[PDB]
């Protein structure tokens, strides 16, 4: 059972906090996409461009909920990690981190060069709006603790966390 799992749109800090969260707690990390991209040996860039999203979910799905059994340090879900009703249900019971930004840092955080397929210009910030708006809904159902990592420093929001999951 992951000490904590991080939820939360593409940007919104989920490695670099996930990575403080972690090394302060003395437990390693643990990415879904990441994890995804070795039991199935492909880049996610592909399964998507290839297979599909409904497909790609699926396999997510099940890389998810066997991290959530498996893993013992901090757990990092990917974006639409949510909107699988079975991640979702999977999630019921873990401490579950809501990592908030708004559409503003988060797309000026995403504006660099990795690959993404849900978020690929132009308009890439419409396409964030949106995502932002379908899926917070998602997030908050999941999380059992809605941190903002907006006007924050890195180290200040894993420091925000780490209290308030020590205190009832
Ligand atoms: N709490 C925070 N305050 C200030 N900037 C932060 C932040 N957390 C992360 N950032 C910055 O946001 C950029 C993207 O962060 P991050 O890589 O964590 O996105 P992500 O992991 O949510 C996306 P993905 O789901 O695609 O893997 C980095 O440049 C990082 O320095
Ligand atoms: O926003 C999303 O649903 C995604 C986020 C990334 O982490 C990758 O999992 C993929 O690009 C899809």
């Amino acid at each position: 059972a992951p000490k904590a799992v991080l939820v939360g749109l593409p940007g919104s800090g989920k490695s670099t906090i996930g990575r403080r969260l972690a090394k302060a707690l003395g437990v390693g990390l643990l990415d879904t996409d990441v994890a995804i991209e070795q039991r199935t040996g492909r880049s996610i860039a592909d399964i998507f461009a290839t297979d599909g999203e409904q497909e790609f979910r699926r396999i997510e799905e099940d890389v998810v909920r066997a991290a959530l059994a498996d893993h013992d340090g901090v757990l990092s879900l990917g974006g639409g990690a949510v909107t699988s009703p079975g991640v979702r249900a999977a999630l019921a019971g873990h401490t579950v981190v809501y990592l908030e930004i708004s559409a503003a840092e988060g797309v000026r955080r995403t504006g660099g060069n990795t690959v993404r397929p849900l978020l690929a210009g132009p308009d890439r910030a419409e396409k964030y709006r949106a995502l932002m708006a379908k899926r917070a809904p998602l997030y908050r159902r999941v999380a059992t603790m809605r941190v903002d990592t907006n006007r924050r420093n890195p180290g200040a929001v894993v420091r925000h966390i780490l209290s308030r999951l020590q205190v009832p």
